[PDB]
């Protein structure tokens, strides 16, 4: 237990910043995650052997899809790491433990298709989980991996601490259904403005963690422009494949998923920043001031999409 994970100097310094990109070396991603657990939680939070075995089963249960893959999982965990490290004293020991795991697991066994496409295809998961279909599946895959021999990283917790941490993870993962984000953020906006927001109220904390999960999930829009732009290419590679699968079912896909409407992407990105990303990081910054760099980076990326529309890119 005297085994610190360390990182080369550039990674050691840059991992602390919100805009860090975990890089193209897949074999370094498990080490990067353990490094983040050790610093945001402690070398004592998890047994190394169990944690390592859990990480590698999680990786194996992400598919080789263009965007909703193992790289996305670690990227979303790093954004959470950055939020937790900039808000040291606001989070409980169980929240520290639960949230990095929730982020690593939040898209487990994603197939590259929306809840909407599973409902239209009539996939078995759509009959098992009528709303937040993929997100209920991701939580289900998380419990399955935690129950494999030698994979229970929470085995040192009491029965009630264990139930609390799995409840934090379930809610965090469900919150990554962007259909739920709009109402969650509106409620948080009203509570912050009327001054009713109270972090001792468990159902208020739940809403704030939900928004943190949206913020981490969307964190592609908070990177250096070349990261943002190249990640958008992966996002559309998925959306357009789903669009193709919609046309195979005899359904005109929405424009966001129709590869024949590529020309509309820059304006689609503008809508997305204005309707989803900017309001997400605005409310997050109001509640947790030290997350302001996420909002500032998002606004810089919106200005870059504006440049793309004006033909200056
Ligand atoms: C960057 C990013 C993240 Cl991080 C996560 C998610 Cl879910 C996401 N979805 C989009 C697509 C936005 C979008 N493109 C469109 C393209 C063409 C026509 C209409 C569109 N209408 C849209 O709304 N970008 N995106
Ligand atoms: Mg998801
Ligand atoms: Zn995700």
């Amino acid at each position: 237990g005297l085994m610190q994970f360390t990182l080369p100097v550039r990674l050691c310094k840059e991992i602390e910043l919100f805009h860090f990109d975990i890089g193209p070396f897949e074999n370094m991603w498990p080490g990067i995650f353990v490094y983040m657990v050790h610093r945001s939680c402690g070398t004592s939070c998890f047994e190394l052997e169990k944690l390592c075995r859990f990480i590698m089963s999680v990786k194996k249960n992400y598919r080789r899809v263009p965007y909703h893959n193992w790289k996305h999982a670690v990227t979303v965990a790093h954004c959470m790491y950055a939020i937790l490290q900039n808000n040291h004293t606001l989070f409980t020991d169980l929240e520290r433990k639960g949230l990095l795991i929730a982020c690593l697991c939040h898209d487990l066994d994603h197939r590259g298709f929306s809840n909407s496409y599973l409902q239209k295809f009539d996939h078995p998961l759509a009959a098992l989980y009528s709303t937040s279909t993929m997100e209920q599946h991701h939580f289900s895959q998380t419990v399955s991996i935690l129950q494999l021999e030698g994979h229970n990283i929470f085995s040192t917790l009491s029965s009630s601490e264990y139930e609390q941490v799995l409840e934090i993870i379930r809610k965090a993962i469900i919150a990554t259904d962007l259909a739920l984000y709009f109402g969650n953020r509106k409620q948080l906006e009203e509570m912050y403005q009327t001054g009713s927001l109270n972090l001792n109220n468990q159902s208020h904390r739940d809403r704030v963690i939900g928004l943190m999960m949206t913020a981490c999930d969307l964190c592609s829009v908070t990177k250096l422009w070349p990261v943002t732009k190249l990640t958008a290419n992966d996002i559309y590679a998925e959306f357009w494949a789903e669009g193709d699968e919609m046309k195979k079912l005899g359904i005109q896909p929405i424009p966001m998923m129709d590869r024949d409407k590529k020309d509309e992407v820059p304006q689609g990105q503008l809508g997305f920043y204005n309707a989803v990303a900017i309001p997400c990081y605005t409310t997050l910054t109001q509640i947790l001031p030290p997350t302001e760099p996420l909002l500032k980076a998002c606004r810089d990326n919106l200005s870059q999409w504006e440049k793309v529309i004006r033909g200056e890119e």
